[PDB]
């Protein structure tokens, strides 16, 4: 071992189980391990078993042995013979660690990966070299591939502003390397951001679950209103709203950024403590960091009224309207209003019962929202008896218009 460590061109990491070398090492390593193992455990638990882990550019093997040290079956790749020779030496000293090391290039290793081989892959301070060599677009395709064949990827990414010659080749924002992947979240920063990424699972600390589908817009036909700053992930029994407070390319203004904040805090305040006698979807998890915030809630069944109308579906307008008026009256009695009641925020189930979603639209201060509900009634459809209903409402003075009165009048023929 002694000789193998002199044979290293550089001592990059702490050498595992050998404090004699801790001054020679360029990187102290512990702060980043505690974040990596914290995520190892989360995903280990969610999968229900120990993990297969791929350590890309493993250096002197510190992170792979540290993980093998907890039942992980690891593979370590580095393109320097000297590095792996040290890795195996350390692995031989720890003989019951399931630990294997290969001399290889990340580009080829990733190219040859089959889906499921590894649950977790780790790429710390290595992709910048590859961006310099092969370019931004080639590295995005490597990382898409790597995310597709694993459940989770941890990356620590060098940034352009660093005073090295390869800095100029890097994108403006390190998020440019991973924004094409479905899910990403910043989990730390050192002296360099560290991201947890996945194309298969929502990875929040208390909510680690696969998703079947995700979208970068709220509904068919929403356009680009949120400038792609909100992501929506659909599981079996949940929906996760993930809002970025800040985006690459500077595209989100300060006001757009506040909008993402207010709307999310507000929804959480509401769903966390909803007014008695109001069936609101349950909060399964929520949190935020400096970059973003998230809310995970129970998935209501059915389809958006907007899509049912788009597909020309046969709907019961009486049942949709009554159920929707019953809950708007109910909210109103308890001092709440929804300021965005439109087809695309109404979910309709198989029995034609209608529920609101998008509860960040809730305000707690009436006629102006009733007025606007007439646009909704109009989008919904005037035949009778709904022409009479509406004229009955219009005989009252506008100041008197509210949802109790819309509902009362609607219950008379
Ligand atoms: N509880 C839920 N159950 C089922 N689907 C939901 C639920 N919450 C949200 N959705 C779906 O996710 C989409 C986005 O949700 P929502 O409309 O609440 O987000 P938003 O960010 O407020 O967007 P916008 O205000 O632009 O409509 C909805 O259009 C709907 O398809
Ligand atoms: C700066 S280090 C990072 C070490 C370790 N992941 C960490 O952060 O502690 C970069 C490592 O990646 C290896 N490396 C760089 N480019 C590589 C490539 N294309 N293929 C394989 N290994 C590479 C180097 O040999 C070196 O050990
Ligand atoms: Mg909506
Ligand atoms: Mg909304």
């Amino acid at each position: 071992l002694n000789t193998l460590v002199s044979e290293l061109p550089e001592i990059y990491q702490t050498i595992f189980g050998h404090p004699e070398w801790d001054g020679d090492a360029a990187r102290d390593c512990n702060q980043r391990l505690d974040l990596i193992t914290e995520q190892y455990d989360n995903l280990s638990r969610a999968l229900g078993r120990p993990l297969n882990v791929l350590d890309l550019g493993c250096a002197q093997g510190f992170f792979s042995l540290s993980l093998a040290s907890k039942g992980a079956t690891i593979v370590g790749i580095d393109f320097q013979q000297e590095n792996i020779n040290v890795c195996r030496a350390l692995a031989e000293e720890n003989p019951d660690f399931a630990a294997e090391f290969r001399v290889g290039r990340i580009e080829e290793v990733i190219a040859a990966l089959e889906e499921g081989e590894f649950d977790l892959a780790i790429g710390l301070s290595v992709f910048h070299h590859i961006v310099h060599l092969h370019g931004i677009d080639e590295v995005k395709r490597l990382l898409s591939r790597l995310a597709d064949v694993t459940q989770a990827v941890i990356l620590e990414l060098a940034v352009k502003e660093e005073p090295f010659y390869w800095g100029v080749s890097q994108p403006d924002d390190p998020r440019e390397l991973i924004e094409q992947c479905a899910f990403y979240r910043l989990i730390g920063e050192f002296d360099r951001p560290m991201y947890l990424v996945s194309n298969h699972r929502v990875l929040i600390n208390d909510f680690n679950q696969p998703f079947q589908h995700w979208q970068n817009q709220p509904y068919a036909g929403a356009g680009l209103a949120h400038k792609r700053s909100r992501r929506y992930f659909f599981g079996e029994d949940y929906v996760c709203k993930f809002f970025y407070y800040d985006m690459p390319h500077g595209i989100l203004t300060a006001e757009e950024s506040q909008r993402n904040k207010h709307e999310l805090h507000n929804e959480i305040k509401f769903l966390t403590q909803p007014p008695a006698g109001f069936d609101a979807p349950a909060v399964l998890a929520h949190g935020e960091n400096a970059q973003s915030g998230w809310l995970v809630m129970e998935k209501l069944p059915g389809r958006l009224l907007s899509d049912m109308l788009a597909a020309g579906e046969e709907i019961d307008r009486e049942k949709i309207l009554g159920s929707l008026l019953r809950s708007l009256a109910a909210l109103e009695k308890k001092g709440f209003w929804h300021d965005d009641v439109r087809p695309w925020n109404v979910m309709v189930d198989a029995r034609q019962h209608a529920r609101l979603i998008d509860f960040g639209s809730i305000v707690t201060t009436p006629t102006n929202l009733v007025q606007s509900f007439f646009v909704f009634v109009n989008e919904l459809f005037l035949p009778q008896p709904w022409s009479n209903w509406l004229y009955a409402v219009w005989q009252e003075p506008v100041e008197r218009w509210n949802f109790a009165l819309l509902l009362a009048l609607f219950e008379k023929k």
